[PDB]
């Protein structure tokens, strides 16, 4: 609704809620890779970080033709 | 395009608006809250101590448009 998107990182754990009417498309980097996933509107997606990369990683998300991305390190 | 980019690294959290519109930042880390006014097109740069980095939220306000980053 009011929060579009929202972006938790924890511990390792990473949560994207997706507060839009359209699915959006997420993308993790840490370590040198990247992870990618698809979040469906009103879901919110839980990944695991392995550590030393706890405080290394960027999340990006893509709602149509918009992105915001959001990095911690 | 990139809209809103929120990145904390070194101790400081840079918010850059990538909208047509100025965006409202409000910074909550320690109890204590403020808030900014980021014009399009420009970049915002808060210190955050790394201390502060493990209970820390940055919330970006674009309209009626609300986004949250939590740190811990």
């Amino acid at each position: 609704g009011h929060m579009r998107i929202e972006v938790r990182v924890d511990n390792g754990r990473v949560r994207v809620r997706n507060g839009t009417d359209r699915p959006c498309r997420v993308r993790v980097t840490a370590g040198g890779e990247t992870r990618e996933y698809t979040v469906n509107p009103g879901t919110e997606l839980e990944v695991e970080l392995s550590p030393e990369q706890q405080n290394n990683a960027e999340v990006e998300v893509e709602c149509g033709n918009e992105k915001y991305r959001f990095q911690l390190g």
